[PDB]
């Protein structure tokens, strides 16, 4: 039987539950099911008899039931005696919930109102590897301080991970198992740290105390200082027996002063987060740092000193003693101008690879410096002010900064990445690239660059593989542009509709022939509409065009033959992204001269009215076609003579009311059709007549709006029939009408 | 009886049915109605029963029937006597049709396929004043030269406007009436214009001659030259009795030089057109000029020569004879620097205002020149590189430029007007605006400005009543910004995102409160979701703040208290934009904290699931509220206990499906409910049994998923006797089920 309303598979056997409007657990689960999401419904009550069926659970998910809070009976889940993962965040809990299975391993009650932590709650959960307590209370929340029963947590002697980030504890509790590894304490207003709170944590690997005595200036939350804004204090024997650290988390935590003596005893300590301190004189100075030859990774970013704008950085000699270092973040210290010599002490060390000062309002750098580095491979100088050459917070990110990498993997896959990004580069002059190491991954996006390029600008950089000048201004009108570059592969110039939009200068896109390496090509959102004097895009080696955001409404209207050909010279294409042009209709000669080496093909959020089917003959390896979002109402009945390759169809948001006899079962070749979003009142009979087989596995037909009478049966049978074709969300697969089956499954009726 | 399907109204006796998916004319149109709007729907016949029951009719619109052409049989039209006015644009026919009435004054047939115009067609027409027979074929359109019969417009002895425009005519018609005051020969293929082609026309007023022997290089549209590029042949002798001519076209007629005798005879000409020729050579010289002293407009734009970029501009002696001249368009010249003398024969002249130099790639100006102009309005310097101081076309509209205007009306109401947008003066200096006139409209938007404005950059003109930056990368970091102009009024700080995104730099929007006289301020598309040290806007003049694409769900977020009162001190306050701001409720505090002075509320396009109608008791002046564009699902049963001043009330785009008993004619105040597209299955009896009275007026009930059984008859008979309360397209109020009616209006049903 196909399972409803979760969608299932089979990884430990997952039931996909969430986000299906649900009032209750439903009692229609599988019973082999180990692993059960049941988050973002509407559940309100669970009882002993919620999982009656269902032994071999795992893992369940209830986080954000419902979307007033989640009520939970005294051992509900008692009889689950395999439930390792239970996760019950942002649910208005105003408790623990009583009699909890001892076969829990993880409890995450992130995001709830519990102010007290009880013996009763958890001690006998002596299972617990993973226990997640954090963000119970916390900025202005009306909310209490957290009561931590005395000794609470010292049964759960296998317990690694403790987090209690965000809530208000003033205090690190007493007796902490010496299972700990990983110990969170983020934001819980600990003013002290004494010798006693860490003594016994000997397999400690990571310990976070951001945000206590937070430096509270131009912070983007509720934020409240220690009295005076004084630093958190440390006991200088605080970190003694710590010896397997690797990560330390003080941001934020008004810090003036180091005290060398705290690392001491960490030898292995690896990664050391100081954002948001008071620093610069630490940096400056920095006894502390030769007690670090190990550390690979150091954040001192935003220690700015309210207010200056200093001339230089000054790192103090002391950076040479950080032998492993690999990357340094220096974001937000706020100076003018970057000399050779403020960097000498980082230039010897021999595995520094990313070098990241993004939003210092830096004026000026002597670009020489970087290149007498050993080896950066990332020198990220995004968001300065170089000019040319002369609940809110994801509980489970991380709270001071991004996670994401610092350039796209795509482009710093290539080799040596230059992020010059969001500058004021608005003209790059003769000696601009001078003295540079070879930089293959090159970022000049939103640089206000309204330069007309002309082959000579980036020669002292000629092997830049990746190059992104996306969000300018660019004029380009010289078909020499670029030309220099000879190794290029990606081309993004996104976002230069500038000068495009304007129908009387001049507009030359000729350069892009001149590429023998050049691959993939970004001109979306250029509000292209028309060239001078070359109509066509050509390219030998050029296997994917993104030309979305474009007007090929104008350029292919039908009083218009210059661009009937605009693609045919791009005869190594393989992906053809035409989104968001406007397009009403494609004359048919302009579909047919698209490149036949098409394997995939969008068309997607246009305003489509009609589609040559037929011409789908000229495309022996097109594989997907994308058709969504548009206003589609005619589908051929002749597909498979059409077409051999097309494996994925979709055409969600048309307005498709009719699928013809023998439809589908049409092609042989295809796997997915995506019906979605149509205005389909029935499947008939005959429209999956076809037989035999069918190479589909995938059938989408949420939110048609289906006509619920007897004359759904055949389609309900033959949906029995073919169990092997997924019907995703079949709780949105509604019944339109009539009235007592509006809102109904299609799958729920006799 | 409620009209169907059209809209009506009284101005002449208009019927709306334009759009409604009509496939043939209703036959239940009133027979009081002068005016029909037929257009853009699927009608495909027309005939003599077509309008058989409407006599009255003055105007038909049939523009764009069908969206396979309109099939109009012999006389169709011939019964109503009373018809003047016959718009048969864009139908695709292929004649003119047979048997028109005599009674005809204007006739379009613009965009159709009609190569033949006929004396059968036409002759008889003989009161016809304004006859349209342009864009018929053109560009690369598949289409047969128009033969002309010879005569054919001579017995039409009171044609003031004939337009044959964009069809291939090659000469100039013989036999042309002498009634014309306006003739358009634009892109006709004419190559000479001889002594006879217009020597009868003493009553021409216009004369368009635009597009022939075209200039060709960069054209947005298939162009064909004439052979060899040449210009556009006109006999010495052909504009000799032309003497009321006000409106001259020779736009892209390829000339290079301009006989002054073509002038002689013309003392009137007010308007001349010489866009897109090559008379950079006659710009220099120009002794036409001498012939023109009651030119008020002249349009010189786009007469650069290819591939030049000279330094100066050259402006002939002679401009100094166009006494009359009000406005001088001169955009794409191309040219480098403008200084004070290559204009001084523009200086004297009286009247001149407005001085256009778009599209010129200027680099830099010697601003004082434009003080020692008599008096200059509109100082256009758009989309140049000025720097810190150190069917595709509409047939109604003009081809060759925009019709808007330069400058926005509401700035330039304010008075003299510099426009400096679309350049890169990303930094001003102290220097800047030094030896200007007294600005009131400013426009710097567009020009890469990422400055820290501080209270002295716009000190020389300290008068700017509107001052529009948007668009730039504004560094909002000095309290002080702005003050130095005391008379501002508008102010558009639109699309200056840059550093307000990053949570990281402070951010300063104190200066507000610093103006007396600031009436409306834009702050939109900013994405402001943190401020430094004041987290409050403050103002006692603040009439209109536009806060769109925001981010006051951060701003809000339920545990932050520090921007619960970010409005309130904007004490004067009668208009609020809180569109785009991803919304999902308001706290109540924070609802209640807005100007208790507000008149104007919208809170559109954001994603609300609550609102709280009980706090509309602290607006007692509020009128209209805005709440399309949501998710709301609860309408208050008690509105009129809230508020007794809402007039309009715009809900549509929401998941209401359920009107409480009693709601309409809750409140007197009530003229306008929008609750269209809205998940409303029905109207029952009490939701509209309030009485009396209502002051009601309308209610869009349009995308309603409407439940067509017995059950809508109290709604149907509740619309019968408000007659008084429109509901607008009525052929877009339909059922959803039951499946027989599915389709259908819900005015149309037993
Ligand atoms: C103070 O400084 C320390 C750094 O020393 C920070 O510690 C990190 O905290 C973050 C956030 O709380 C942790 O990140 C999360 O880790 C979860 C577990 O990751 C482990 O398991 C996976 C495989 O399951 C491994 O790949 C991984 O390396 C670890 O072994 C992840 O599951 C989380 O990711 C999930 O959620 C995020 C939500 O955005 C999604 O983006 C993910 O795609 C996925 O859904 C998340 O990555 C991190 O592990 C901690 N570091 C360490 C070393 O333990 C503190 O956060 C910082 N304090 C503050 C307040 O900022
Ligand atoms: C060569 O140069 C001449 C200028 O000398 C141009 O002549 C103009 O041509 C345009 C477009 O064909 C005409 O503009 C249209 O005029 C219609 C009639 O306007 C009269 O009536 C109204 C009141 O009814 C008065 O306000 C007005 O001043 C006139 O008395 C308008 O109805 C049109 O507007 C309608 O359509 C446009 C479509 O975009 C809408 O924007 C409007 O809002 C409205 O729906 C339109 O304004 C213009 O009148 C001609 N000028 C003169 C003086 O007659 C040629 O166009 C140019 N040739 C080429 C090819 O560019
Ligand atoms: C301009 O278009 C280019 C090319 O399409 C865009 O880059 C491409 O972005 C897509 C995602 O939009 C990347 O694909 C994704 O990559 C990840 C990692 O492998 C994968 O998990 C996803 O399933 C998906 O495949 C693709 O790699 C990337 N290609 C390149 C060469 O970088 C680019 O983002 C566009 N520019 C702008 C401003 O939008
Ligand atoms: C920033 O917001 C300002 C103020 O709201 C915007 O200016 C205003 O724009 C509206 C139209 O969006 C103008 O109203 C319209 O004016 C015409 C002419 O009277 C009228 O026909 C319309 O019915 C409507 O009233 C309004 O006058 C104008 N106000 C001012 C002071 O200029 C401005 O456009 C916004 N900026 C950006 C970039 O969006
Ligand atoms: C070039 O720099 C721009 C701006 O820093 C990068 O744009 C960011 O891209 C990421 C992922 O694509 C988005 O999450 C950010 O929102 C973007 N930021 C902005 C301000 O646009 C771009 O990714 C960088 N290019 C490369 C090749 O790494
Ligand atoms: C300031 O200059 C900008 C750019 O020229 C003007 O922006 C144009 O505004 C009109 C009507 O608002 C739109 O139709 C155009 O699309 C806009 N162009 C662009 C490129 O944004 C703006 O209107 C000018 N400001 C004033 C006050 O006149
Ligand atoms: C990481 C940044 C921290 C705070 C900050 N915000 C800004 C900002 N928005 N614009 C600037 C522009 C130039 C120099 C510094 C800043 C700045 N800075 C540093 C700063 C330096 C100097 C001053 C004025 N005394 C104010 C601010
Ligand atoms: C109204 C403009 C007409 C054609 C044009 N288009 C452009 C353009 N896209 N960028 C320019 C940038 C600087 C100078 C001139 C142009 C230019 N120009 C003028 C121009 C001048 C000079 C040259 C190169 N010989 C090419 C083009
Ligand atoms: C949970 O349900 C029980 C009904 O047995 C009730 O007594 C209790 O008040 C409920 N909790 C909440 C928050 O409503
Ligand atoms: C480096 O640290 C040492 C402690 O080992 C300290 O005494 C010295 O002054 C520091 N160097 C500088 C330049 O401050
Ligand atoms: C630098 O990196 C490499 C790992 O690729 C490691 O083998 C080497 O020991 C490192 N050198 C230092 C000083 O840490
Ligand atoms: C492009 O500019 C270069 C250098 O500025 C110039 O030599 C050349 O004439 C231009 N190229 C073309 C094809 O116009
Ligand atoms: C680019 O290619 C074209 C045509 O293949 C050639 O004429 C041109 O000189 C090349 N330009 C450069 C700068 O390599
Ligand atoms: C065509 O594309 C493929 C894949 O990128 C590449 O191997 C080949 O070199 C390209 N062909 C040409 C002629 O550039
Ligand atoms: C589809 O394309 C073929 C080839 O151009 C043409 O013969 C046929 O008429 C087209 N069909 C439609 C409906 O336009
Ligand atoms: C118009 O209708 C008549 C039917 O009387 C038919 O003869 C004629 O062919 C029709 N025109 C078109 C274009 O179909
Ligand atoms: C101005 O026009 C006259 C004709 O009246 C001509 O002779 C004279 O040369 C022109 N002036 C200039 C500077 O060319
Ligand atoms: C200038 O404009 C005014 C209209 O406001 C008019 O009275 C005056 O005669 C004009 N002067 C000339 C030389 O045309
Ligand atoms: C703003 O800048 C001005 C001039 O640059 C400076 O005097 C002042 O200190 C700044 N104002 C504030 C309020 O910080
Ligand atoms: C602006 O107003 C504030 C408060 O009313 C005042 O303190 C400040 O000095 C004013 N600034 C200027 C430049 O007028
Ligand atoms: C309030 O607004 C009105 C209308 O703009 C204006 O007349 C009045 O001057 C403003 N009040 C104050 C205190 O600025
Ligand atoms: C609406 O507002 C009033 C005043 O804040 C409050 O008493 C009431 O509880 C609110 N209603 C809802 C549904 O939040």
């Amino acid at each position: 039987s196909r399972s409803y309303p979760c969608d299932e598979k089979k990884q430990s056997v997952i039931a996909e539950c969430s986000n299906r409007r649900l009032q209750e657990v439903p009692q229609t689960v599988g019973k082999y099911v180990t692993e059960l999401d049941l988050s973002d419904n509407f559940i309100t009550h669970i009882t002993n008899e919620s999982f009656q069926g269902l032994q071999n659970l795992t893992k369940i998910n209830l986080n954000h039931n419902p979307n007033n809070g989640l009520n939970i009976t005294d051992g509900a889940f008692l009889n689950l005696k395999n439930l390792r993962e239970l996760l019950l965040e942002d649910n208005q809990l105003p408790q623990i919930p009583s009699g909890l299975p001892e076969s829990l391993t993880e409890l995450s009650l992130i995001q709830n109102n519990i102010y007290n932590i009880t013996k009763e709650g958890i001690s006998r959960l002596i299972n617990l590897k993973n226990l997640y307590l954090a963000w119970n209370c916390y900025f202005n929340k009306v909310c209490e301080k957290t009561n931590i029963e005395d000794g609470v947590f010292e049964t759960l002697t296998n317990l690694e991970l403790l987090s209690l980030s965000f809530n208000s504890l003033s205090h690190v509790p007493p007796k902490l198992p010496s299972s700990l590894r990983k110990l969170f304490l983020s934001n819980t207003q600990i003013k002290y740290i004494s010798e006693e709170d860490f003594k016994g944590l000997i397999n400690l690997t990571l310990l976070d105390l951001s945000g206590n005595c937070p430096r509270c200036f131009n912070a983007p939350f509720p934020c409240v200082p220690c009295d005076g804004g004084a630093s958190i204090n440390i006991d200088r024997f605080a970190f003694q027996n710590l010896t397997q650290l690797r990560y330390l988390n003080l941001s934020s935590t008004s810090l003036r002063k180091i005290n060398a003596a705290w690392f001491k005893n960490m030898p292995h300590l690896k990664v050391l987060d100081l954002e948001f301190n008071y620093l610069v004189g630490e940096i400056a100075s920095g006894a502390f740092l030769t007690m670090l030859p190990r550390l690979e990774i150091l954040d001192l970013s935003f220690n700015y000193i309210k207010g200056s704008y200093p001339q230089h950085i000054n790192i103090s000699r002391n950076f040479s003693k950080l032998l492993s270092l690999r990357a340094l973040h220096l974001r937000g210290y706020v100076f003018q101008e970057l000399r050779e010599d403020d960097f000498q002490p980082l230039m010897q060390l021999p595995n520094l690879s990313t070098i990241n000062l993004g939003i210092n309002f830096i004026k000026q750098i002597d670009f020489k410096l970087f290149q007498n580095f050993s080896n950066l491979e990332i020198i990220y100088l995004s968001e300065n002010r170089i000019s040319p050459l002369v609940f809110e917070f994801d509980p489970h990110s991380n709270f001071y900064h991004f996670t994401r990498p610092l350039i796209k993997p795509q482009c710093a896959a290539y080799g040596k990445a230059l992020d010059l990004s969001l500058n004021s580069i608005f003209f790059i002059g003769p000696n601009q690239f001078e003295n540079l190491p070879d930089i293959a991954c090159l970022n000049l996006s939103a640089n206000s660059n309204a330069q007309v390029l002309s082959g000579t600008e980036f020669s002292a950089i000629p092997h830049v593989k990746y190059l992104d000048l996306t969000n300018n201004r660019l004029d380009f009108d010289n078909a020499s542009a670029l030309t220099e570059l000879s190794d290029l592969e990606v081309l993004d110039l996104s976002y230069n509709s500038h000068y495009f939009r304007i129908a009387g200068v001049t507009h030359h896109l000729e350069f892009i022939q001149n590429f023998t390496n050049l691959k993939v090509l970004n001109l979306s959102h250029n509000n292209i509409y028309t060239l001078t004097d070359k109509y066509n895009l050509e390219s030998k080696s050029l296997v994917e065009l993104v030309f979305s955001g474009n007007r090929l409404d104008i350029l292919w209207n039908d009083d218009d033959n210059r661009y009937i050909s605009i693609f045919k010279g791009l005869k190594n294409l393989t992906r053809l992204d035409l989104s968001l042009n406007r397009l009403k209709h494609i004359p048919n000669e302009a579909f047919l001269n698209l490149p036949a080496s098409l394997t995939e093909l969008h068309i997607n959020d246009n305003m489509l009215k009609f589609f040559n089917w037929t011409l789908l003959q000229q495309f022996p390896r097109l594989e997907l076609l994308d058709l969504r979002g548009n206003k589609l109402l005619f589908l051929t009945d002749s597909l498979s003579d059409f077409t051999s390759s097309l494996r994925t169809l979709l055409l969600s948001h048309n307005r498709i009311s009719h699928l013809p006899s023998g439809f589908l079962s049409e092609v042989s070749s295809l796997k997915h059709l995506d019906l979605s979003s149509n205005l389909l009142k029935t499947i008939n009979k005959s429209a999956l007549e076809t037989k035999t087989t069918t190479k589909l596995s995938m059938l989408e037909l949420h939110g048609n709006p289906f006509e619920c009478t007897c004359d759904i049966g055949d389609f309900r049978r033959w949906m029995d029939e073919h169990l092997n074709v997924k019907i995703p969300r079949l709780v949105d697969v509604i019944c339109a009408s009539p009235g007592d089956q509006r809102g109904k499954s299609i799958v729920s009726l006799e």
